[PDB]
C-alpha cells in the first residue's frame, strides 16, 4: 500500500502506432528517494504472442516492472521499446488503449453493467461486442439474471453479485478492449470455486497467442510460459523455459518443489 512516485503525464510523444506486441526492456533501473534499488539493471526481449511469467516474492520488483510498461512508474535509467519504438515517444492515450491491465484491483463503477464493460475509450462499442466480451468472461448468463440485465447499476444494495461475479464483469472489460499486450496478475484470492474455474479459463483464453506478462499464481501458467523470469530483490535470478530452468537445478528448481511458496 506504499505511495509511489507521481508521473507528470507529459504526453510529449505523438506517435500513434498499432502495437504488434514486441516489448524490450533495455537496462532498466529503478532507484528511489530513500536509496532503495527497486529494479537493478533489467533486460528482457519479448516477441509478439509470447507469455512471460514473472515469479518471485512480493517485494521482488514484479509490480514495478509492469507499471513501468504502462508509464505508471518512471524509469531511473534504461529504455523500454514497443516494436522498437521508445515508449516515451508514444502518445499516452495510444499506449494505454493498447495494453490491458487485469488484476483484482481493477475499478468497478457505480454505473450500468454495460458501462462497466464498454468503459472509457470503449464506451461506444457495438452492442454485440459487449455481449461477446461478457460471454467470453462467463458473465453474460448471470448479468441476464440481474434485475435489469445490462441496465443494472452497480453499487446498490440487493444486487447479489459475489466477488467472483464482479471480477468476471471486470474481465469482460479487458476482453472487449482486445489489446495486443496483456498485463495479468492472475490472482483469484477469496473467490468462490465456480467463479475461480471460469476465471481461470478466461485468463487462459486471453493469454492465447497474445503478448502477455503474467504475475503467475498457477503451475500451468508458469510451466507453459514462453519464458519464466525468477526475480529477487529487483534482479533476475534466472530466466528460461521451464525445461531449461529445471535442468539448472537451482533457484527455480527449488521453488518448483516448494510450490512457489511466497513467490
Amino acid at each position: 500500500f506504499e505511495l509511489l512516485d507521481l508521473p507528470e503525464e507529459q504526453n510529449s510523444g505523438e506517435l500513434k502506432p498499432q502495437l504488434q506486441g514486441a516489448i524490450r526492456f533495455d537496462h532498466v533501473v529503478l532507484n528511489y528517494a530513500d536509496g532503495t534499488q527497486a529494479i537493478k539493471d533489467f533486460s528482457l526481449d519479448i516477441r509478439p504472442g509470447e507469455t512471460v511469467a514473472l515469479v518471485g516474492r512480493s517485494g521482488a520488483g514484479k509490480t514495478s516492472l509492469v507499471n513501468m510498461l504502462v508509464r505508471f512508474q518512471e524509469v531511473s535509467s534504461g529504455q523500454i521499446y514497443l516494436d522498437d519504438l521508445p515508449i516515451r515517444d508514444i502518445e499516452l492515450s495510444s499506449l494505454r488503449t493498447q495494453i490491458a491491465m487485469v488484476n483484482q484491483q481493477v475499478v468497478l463503477f457505480n454505473r450500468t453493467v454495460r458501462e462497466n464493460i464498454a468503459y472509457g475509450q470503449l464506451h461506444n462499442a457495438s452492442d454485440e461486442d459487449v455481449i461477446a466480451a461478457a460471454k467470453a468472461a462467463y458473465a453474460h448468463d448471470f448479468i441476464m439474471n440481474l434485475p435489469n440485465g445490462y441496465d443494472t447499476v452497480l453499487g446498490a444494495q440487493g444486487l447479489n453479485l459475489s466477488g467472483g461475479q464482479r471480477q468476471r464483469i471486470a474481465i469482460a472489460r479487458a476482453i472487449l478492449k482486445n489489446a495486443p499486450i496483456l498485463i495479468l496478475d492472475e490472482a483469484t484470492s477469496a473467490l468462490d470455486n465456480e467463479s475461480e474455474h471460469f476465471i481461470q479459463q478466461a485468463f487462459d483464453e486471453a493469454m492465447q497467442d497474445r503478448t502477455t506478462i503474467v504475475i503467475a499464481h498457477r503451475l500451468s501458467t508458469i510451466e507453459n510460459a514462453d519464458r519464466i523470469v525468477v526475480m529477487d530483490r529487483g534482479q533476475i535470478v534466472e530466466q528460461g523455459t521451464h525445461q531449461e530452468l529445471l535442468a539448472k537445478h537451482g533457484a527455480y528448481y527449488q521453488l518448483h518443489q516448494r510450490n512457489f511458496e511466497d513467490h
